[PDB]
């Protein structure tokens, strides 16, 4: 009657590769980290912003995307653990969700890295408003 659950999917992922020639700063690797929906799902309907926390060696290490694409592209020396906050267009709780993203590079002369990590979010009894956003994004009713 009143109750519903809505699930949506996020994909966090990254690519990393060894540069053929280090940058003049001597950066050895290009990487790119992202949050996206699965194809035919528009997470922008319910995602306010994504906040990527780079290693504090990076200038302005707190990177915000308020619209898609939610990604950071960098060169650097090493991998690190990257906190990632996904903020929702929700007037209620919860307003966001945090992830500990493992941003690892290809050590030695390993082939380049191409990782994906699939996260299912479950929203219980969302407001009709926020519910409209979740379902618009390709969210699904369950329970
Ligand atoms: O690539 C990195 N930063 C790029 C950059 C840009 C501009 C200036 C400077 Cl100085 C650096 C970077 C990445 C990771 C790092 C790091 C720097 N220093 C320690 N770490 C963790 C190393 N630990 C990882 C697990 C064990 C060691």
């Amino acid at each position: 009657d009143n109750q519903c659950t809505v699930q949506v999917r996020l994909e966090l992922g990254h690519r990393a590769q060894l540069r053929k020639k280090p940058t003049t700063e001597g950066f050895t690797h290009d990487w790119m980290v992202f949050v996206r929906g699965p194809e035919q799902c528009d997470i922008q309907h319910f995602v306010e912003k994504v906040v990527f926390w780079l290693h504090d060696s990076f200038p302005k290490p707190r990177r915000v995307c308020k619209e898609p694409p939610y990604k950071v592209e960098e060169s650097g020396y090493a991998g690190f653990i990257m906190p990632i906050e996904v903020h929702f267009k929700n007037k209620e709780e919860p307003r966001k969700v945090c992830f500990t993203y493992d941003l690892f590079l290809n050590l030695e002369g390993n082939p380049p890295v191409n990782h994906l990590r699939c996260e299912k979010l479950t929203f219980n009894n969302p407001t009709t408003e926020f519910r409209y956003k979740l379902l618009r994004a390709g969210g699904v009713m369950v329970m």
